[PDB]
């Protein structure tokens, strides 16, 4: 059971997308923010619109992203439609795995305008996910750990919700880099 594709999925809870896949070398703004919780909440936004490119290509891509970016996850190394796959969203800084929950299929980075090599069906969670510290800790790994993506922080009675997401008022001051001090 939904191993072999979720028999009738709710798009309520996940959200069908239809990403271009870029090459590093095409991909204009290599990044989505300088803070972890920018990158989440610019990942889930550009998504639906279509202005993010998947970067499905080559492994040598990532270290030539900028961080924070934001990887497309196998939620399971399981469950997937044929032709969907399904994942959610992780933000990592120095590329170490404390969860992968499965294969990564591509780099969320921003799209400004390229010509795409490939083309990807994922199917994202709109709430129950994410992962941007480690499920396991990453083994005494001692991360940043910042599943608070800008406003939709899950921990202050926020249900994880970016439906009409106006996280305008949300900058109080230290809202730059992973590194805010």
């Amino acid at each position: 059971a939904m191993e072999s594709l979720v028999p009738g999925f709710n798009e309520k809870t996940h959200v069908q997308l239809s990403l271009p896949v870029l090459q590093v070398r095409d991909v204009l703004v290599r990044g989505f923010g300088d803070s972890v919780e920018e990158v989440l909440s610019e990942a889930r936004q550009h998504l639906k619109d279509g202005t993010c490119g998947l970067v499905e290509v080559e492994k040598g891509v990532l270290p030539q992203l900028e961080q924070p970016y934001v990887f497309i996850k196998r939620s399971d190394a399981r469950t997937a439609p044929h032709g969907h796959v399904m994942v959610e969203l992780v933000a990592e800084l120095e590329g170490i795995q404390y969860g992968r929950s499965g294969e990564t299929l591509g780099v969320l980075v921003p799209h400004v305008g390229e010509i795409p090599v490939a083309y990807r069906k994922v199917l994202l969670r709109k709430n129950g996910n994410k992962g941007a510290g480690g499920h396991s800790y990453g083994a005494d790994l001692k991360s940043f750990d910042l599943g608070d993506e800008l406003g939709t922080d899950p921990y202050e009675d926020f249900q994880e919700n970016w439906n009409t997401k106006h996280s305008s008022g949300v900058t109080r001051e230290l809202m730059r880099e992973l590194n805010g001090g």
